[PDB]
């Protein structure tokens, strides 16, 4: 059985007192065993090494984004053996804010995730389509062209989540239904089975990246091809251990 | 009289170890007076607490860049205000690799400077052409027209020190003299005058972004419209204190 994932993407928020009170919370929270569920959550860079430092061990951290290839001469990134050199064993890739306002194309997004696997990171790597996208028909030829881009630079996925955002409910009035949601996991496993292999179709771990919170996670998390969550907001606040505890 | 400036840009470089090593070097170097000459160092986002926190309280710590507005919704980002949270004094904005690399435009530039004084920062503003630029005889064009996107979104220039980057001697075989960095500087202060005010030009530091080492740093310093350094790779060394020291 593929093992329930939930990942916490803080985006560009907090303060060092924030940081503090929200990995507290983190450390007396009592959620499911560590053979039911895996929890990563995500701070901005600059505070990588202060969570690393106090967060309790069975729970992993993520950097929100790093640099394509080896460090040297690019003034403002993040290498993945940066990351590996501070501990930090996970990385979001290919987010949508990323993929839309910075314009990272999804052979760029590509290009990261096989050098972060190679460095030896994990990486959480975001597909998803915008309204225009759905709305003319084209959810899964999206999907599966971002997919794609990083299948054919993938030769190893055991380190690698996928997680689906759907950008089209995301700020336009529209809102997803778990039935919504279970329809593009379903078609994205299959297109997994038929262009890499059965094996890694079953054991990959395909996320829900959408509005995630304590009132859907139960019915959301049920779903047959979701096997956890990439939640934004609800990471900063308590309510992050009651996506959590959808495991159980 | 302009203090004399040295910016060390670390860009996507270090380790902790390594960093340790940095700033160790840098606490037990004996450099002319606060009164003459002003040091910022500037480390990747993943070690600005920890420089900030360990470095001799006379040099002042940079961020390599910032967004362009305030934070919330932009994965793998880090704002001006987050900075200001960490207290880093200081932000390099649209250096050379950022301009080509990942296609920051003069506009974007000039909207993140802005933003970063709004939020208290000081700021290393970088301008430049490349060989192509400055063999179509280009050079002040692209360097007035980068500038006139910060200009016209600056309202206070005390906080404000302008960085040249002959990108055109930067890996081409091409190299940059201590007359034509000088040329550059005295037309670009120049521009100021008229664009700005002639208290602005006479004021804000205009310091030089090519290739600074012991060898050349006396020269280029003594320029008269020269007035510091942004170094590259030497800023990870024991050199850095030898440029330094062209204040005196
Ligand atoms: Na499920
Ligand atoms: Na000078």
């Amino acid at each position: 059985a593929r093992k329930f994932f939930v990942g916490g993407n803080w985006k560009d928020n907090g303060t060092a007192e924030e940081v503090k009170k929200i990995v507290n919370t983190l450390n007396e929270a009592q959620v499911p065993s560590q053979d039911v569920v895996e929890v990563v959550v995500s701070p901005p860079y600059v505070f990588l090494p202060l969570v690393k430092s106090t967060l309790r061990s069975d729970f992993f951290v993520a950097a929100q984004n790093c640099w394509v290839k080896k460090g040297g001469a690019f003034t403002g990134e993040v290498s993945a053996e940066m990351l590996v050199n501070l501990d930090i064993p996970w990385v979001i890739l290919g987010h949508s804010e990323r993929r839309a306002i910075l314009n990272e194309s999804s052979e760029f997004v590509g290009d990261k995730v096989a050098y972060a696997l190679a460095q030896g990171l994990k990486v959480i790597a975001c597909v998803g389509e915008t309204l225009e996208e759905r709305e003319a028909g084209s959810t899964m030829d999206v999907v599966a062209a971002q997919t794609k881009a990083i299948a054919d630079r993938v030769t190893n996925w055991s380190n690698v989540v996928i997680a689906y955002e759907p950008v089209w409910a995301i700020g336009t009035g529209k809102v997803a239904s778990p039935a919504q949601a279970q329809e593009v996991h379903d078609e994205l496993r299959k297109w997994l089975a038929k262009n890499v292999s059965a094996d890694v179709a079953a054991t990959t771990r395909i996320i829900y990246g959408g509005s995630v919170n304590g009132g859907n996670c139960k019915e959301l998390g049920g779903q047959a091809d979701v096997d956890g969550f990439l939640v934004g907001g609800a990471s900063l606040k308590p309510e992050f251990i009651d996506i959590i505890k959808a495991a159980e």
